[PDB]
């Protein structure tokens, strides 16, 4: 009885289903999939990327950017959610392909350095491609690309180094602050009495809180159903999109009732 | 007018100073210098190291340990407070000569992994040898060797990765909580509004907090003055050591008057 | 249509059949599968290992290696032919779980850093959790661990690191000098005008005469069908290896028809 | 009697005399000191940086590609000769500020990841910041940027991942091949039976003929006085400089010369 064949990461056909670039504000785009965020922001001094979905989407992130009048030498650099397989995919290949920089925190980097591996729930499970940080940054640094700044929030839960980036941009004129927070689930994770993630219930809590106050107008999630976002209907898609307090507010009833469930 | 030489990190004669092995617990041992903590804890299943000084001292620390019976490849691990070159100096070195494994959270990773170059508040100014952690450890970990369990407790401040480390030991039978709380001080820190540390004063403060709420019957720092040891007259060493209480009540005093002082 | 999803890296049952330790000579041991190499040396002052096999060994390995006495806190060193996922797959998870330390060379040591992921022939098709290398080594270097002495040779070819590496054991007193030679092979290699690989034939024809001139009496490869050996048939296994000089010629012949094969 | 201070990597004074840039060919810049050489191509599509000095002229690099109409963003790649303090000395800094992205070989790769710190032959003594290799490159690959073509010449020697580049530049039309080779030195270096550069000797010898049979009209050397460069006096700085067979067989007889006063 030999011991057992290795298991591909396989997700749903609709985080693969490839979309044109669908506009959000003035300079900002997403040019991922129907269900993964992959988001593209247009400065006078190049091309910001944030997220970028499977690593099999490296050839579909370069061709939107191209339909964008975006050459890969004009992305300066990638700002990353957290450092999963499918979220951090391509990154090891865009850095390669396009000679743009990482910006990410130290728990993310690390992550990211060993390609998920050894993760803190799903170990080995899912794996991409390595790719290593060149900038460390702090919680509430700014980062300035062309004029418009990113600031960090930290919100420690779903991965140690969950980040969510804060920008203001514009809608012919009326400025539009946009905040992109990190997953706030708990897939399977070990909450209560956790050996790896020991703080990983007051790390959650603290995140909740964070989200709630953040200079938002329009919200975005790595997974648009997270903010009820609907990338498949063009323009209606930021229709019945949820606020900050109620994603935030949303997703802490689901952790407390994991918690609960998790008592019994 | 040609550019400036470089200028080497020279620290005082008493940081190395290299002194005899003198025992704190039954089973903790300092073996750095005069000025200098570096501890060596022997257990049955190998010896835990905790911090090493300047990167010069690699020989002394091997001659201490050499004279406790523990031969280069007993050292199975080595933790640190923060990543500066005056505490994890020869860690480099003492990979390759003892194989021993680094478990540092992920802010001293990072920093260990670049030598200490481009730090928050030095930048290049110092500078050692780089070495590569080889265990990702959480806040709350417990990290187990030989039935000794080193607890870690993240006091975010000095540096972002600063870590005081809680194990109880014995002393000919009566259990004794030791803490090793990393150094508190801000020298040249700039406090209020640091672009690369945002979220430096309250880091601070909830550090202090921290350190006070420690399991500790006798405290220990990585500086001797700091805890108002006296590593210089042997036994009665421990003397007039400080609390945890006190010790985090009097950086706490001098960081109020250093952020003050910052105002004017 | 979606984009396609992730193919796992699946290999032939043989290669994943547990087998107990099979003695080669005083000293050496193979502790791997019916079709892959895993070799333990136990040495008065540790164990070392060479290659491991799939990522999904590290707990056969490890029963083995208990089997033998050896602790996981005993394994010192672990030693690769080439960094690929079928041979250098847990080395990732034996560094968190034993302690040991990888020596391996520089080509070795920057593909094992990124898990395989960009081969120069493979791409991200096959890819392992990345692991560190903790001494990097030269050609024609001696790596001692208990008195026994592994000397590398360098035979770049499948991969730029691959290495062979030669030791001398004993069989009830006789020495036996043992060679460790890395597969020889080109499995859907571009030979001519690589541009991933621009010297590759060169590099390959000065591997072929490298293997011919090794000091030894008895060789192993990280296949054992490549020496002819039968991990199956137990104290026969090795009744039938291959020579030095039989192996590398055999696999020149393969090489040149390979390469003839391509003109066309 | 305390242990020794640590000493700083002192240079001459006329390594970093800071000097405006020469011009050496259509499209090749000089932008180094007086003796020490940093070379800058100015292509259409970004600008392409060879060596760079000192750690400490990263602002001056920066001032002289300022002057060349070349901002920080348009520096597009970084290529090195050897990775030792005074020749890959700002290659962090200038990636943090300046959004580069660095190509090296493996040898170079991993000692510019540790600072340059245990060196074959100096060991700690000299140590920079760290920076990271992101492609990786073999003997003969071509590194294109802007039409520009560069190949490598591995010239193991003075490091193990030294590298020869060549490309073809104009002159008012007339094409000029042109060759940065590294240094062909041994200072200090323990040539005959080396236990951490083993074929040392081999490997210094096959670097003396890879030389020779260089494409180049015109060579270039990380140090000016090994090519008989004169930097000082402007333009007729390349008057006497040497041919590359002149340059390895004077190497190769300092070097035969060096081997032979080492057997007394
Ligand atoms: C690692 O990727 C996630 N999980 C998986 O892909 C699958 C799983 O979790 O079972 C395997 C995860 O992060 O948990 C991703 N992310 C989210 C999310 O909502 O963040 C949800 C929920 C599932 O898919
Ligand atoms: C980097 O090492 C420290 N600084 C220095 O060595 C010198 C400096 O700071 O001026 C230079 C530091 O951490 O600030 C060390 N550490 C402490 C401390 O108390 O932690 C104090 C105070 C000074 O010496
Ligand atoms: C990457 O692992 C090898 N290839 C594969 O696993 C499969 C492939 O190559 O098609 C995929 C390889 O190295 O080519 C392994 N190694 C050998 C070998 O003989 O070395 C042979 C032949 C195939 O299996
Ligand atoms: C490490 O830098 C070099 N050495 C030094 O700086 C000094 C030294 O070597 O004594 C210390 C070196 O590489 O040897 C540099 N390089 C060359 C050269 O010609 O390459 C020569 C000769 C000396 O200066
Ligand atoms: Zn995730
Ligand atoms: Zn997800
Ligand atoms: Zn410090
Ligand atoms: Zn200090
Ligand atoms: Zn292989
Ligand atoms: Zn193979
Ligand atoms: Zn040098
Ligand atoms: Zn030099």
């Amino acid at each position: 009885a030999p011991l057992p064949q290795l298991r591909a990461y396989t997700v749903d056909a609709s985080w693969l289903q490839p979309m044109a670039p669908l506009q959000v504000a003035d300079h900002t785009w997403q040019i991922g999939t129907e269900d993964l965020t992959a988001l593209l922001v247009q400065t006078a001094e190049g091309a910001v990327l944030l997220d970028g979905g499977m690593p099999q989407m490296a050839g579909h992130l370069l061709d939107n950017m191209k339909l964008r009048g975006v050459a890969p030498q004009d992305l300066r650099l990638i700002l990353l959610s957290h450092a999963h397989a499918d979220h951090a995919g391509p990154v090891a290949e865009l850095k390669r392909r396009t000679g743009a920089h990482v910006a990410a925190n130290a728990e993310t980097a690390v992550l990211l350095a060993r390609g998920g591996s050894n993760d803190l729930h799903f170990g080995d499970g899912i794996t991409y491609p390595p790719a290593s940080a060149d900038r460390i940054i702090m919680d509430g640094e700014v980062v300035t690309v062309g004029g418009i700044a990113f600031t960090a929030h930290f919100m420690p839960g779903h991965t140690p180094g969950s980040t969510a980036w804060t920008w203001t941009d514009t809608r012919d004129g009326k400025p539009v602050r946009i905040a992109y927070a990190d997953s706030l689930s708990a897939p399977g994770y070990q909450l209560k009495g956790n050996p790896r993630y020991p703080r990983l219930i007051e790390d959650y809590k603290r995140s909740f809180a964070t989200v709630r106050a953040l200079p938002c107008d329009l919200l975005l999630t790595p997974h648009p159903g997270a903010s009820n976002w609907n990338y498949a209907v063009g323009s209606k898609a930021s229709a019945e999109a949820l606020t900050c307090n109620a994603y935030a507010d949303a997703a802490e009833k689901k952790f407390d009732a994991q918690l609960a469930r998790e008592t019994a």
